[PDB]
């Protein structure tokens, strides 16, 4: 399927983007590479593997939108891009995991990727947002608005 | 969520994402690079059904910008490759993700799914990276990489 | 033709990233030029150009793949992106490339590139992974490794 190396590859990208955001704040490293694994995990089952990859996987997601975003203020406006080096790659990030989060969709509508891929994606996209906040908030980098 | 438009918009929001690095590394062309996110924003806005009266002036605004920083540059006698100072390199990407981004648009300008003028600005606006990319190679004083 | 585009558009951005290891690694510059040198006489050839871009580079990177992956031991795990900066680049590098790869093997298929150009892109990633395994090594980053 050409559906299916779009998607790998755009995993490969997310999943690269990912590594210099770690290279970058290396504080987030641990959490980060936590994000990778399970990346490459998606990727290994999309590809034919089967690491039984579980909605409990989704849950943790949606624990860490909740613990990091108690660090966050309210979206007064719309944010751009920018502040903290880091912060910016993981909007670039944001971006390539939403592209990633549309293969997947398109594969799982043939059945060639499971709802959770997708749905753990959905959730990570919303994550590495609250996760570009949390590094300005951070390194007193006023985020910009729109 | 038509396909070709949420394609259009992720472009968009990459695009809006890799200026964020460049601004982030050149801080000395932030107040012009977050203008140029906010037309993207406008731009990627309007895609999404929320018109703005994004005006042909925007172009008009990027044409300009090309004019005053190429001021700086000398005549170029070689083909450019990405290179030398780092903000530079980024805005060589910038470029290339906002001709992937320009694609994206121009798709969308059958059906009439986006402006005439959005595909305008995204052309003009490749260009302008070109220039600001050769703009801070020459202010930090770093050779262009150059093809052979 | 929209694939001919799509394709000099990947290769552009795959120049791009490759600018960006090189500012970010100048150690590598050399090397790394002359790769973003032969990406774009290939974008020129598919654009219509004639460089006479040969078997003999495909070759010319095998070499480099064998030469630098001298330096390295036996790998016994799936390697992640991560350690030195230039390192995830690389490993972004080798991404981009392998999607310009997709692009450029749709136009082989139709007569629009040549099957060159799409074998130097197939070994270009792998030199990419290398060079990225290399970079941890003389920088002392462990790589980050699946589980």
């Amino acid at each position: 399927d050409s559906e299916i190396v779009k998607a790998l590859g755009d995993l490969d990208e997310l999943n690269s983007v990912l590594g210099v955001v770690s290279s970058l704040y290396p504080e987030l490293s641990e959490v980060i590479q936590k994000l990778q694994n399970d990346i490459f995990s998606i990727s290994s089952e999309i590809a034919g593997f089967d690491m039984n990859f579980s909605d409990e996987k989704v849950k943790g997601i949606e624990e860490l939108i909740t613990n990091y975003s108690k660090e966050l203020e309210p979206l007064r406006n719309f944010v751009l891009p920018g502040g903290h080096i880091a912060s910016s790659f993981l909007h670039l990030a944001r971006a390539v995991c939403r592209r990633a989060e549309r293969s997947v969709v398109t594969l799982l509508k043939e059945s060639k990727a499971k709802e959770v891929h997708a749905k753990y994606l959905n959730r990570l996209s919303s994550l590495l947002f609250v996760l570009a906040l949390v590094v300005n908030k951070r390194t007193n980098n006023p985020n910009v608005i729109w």
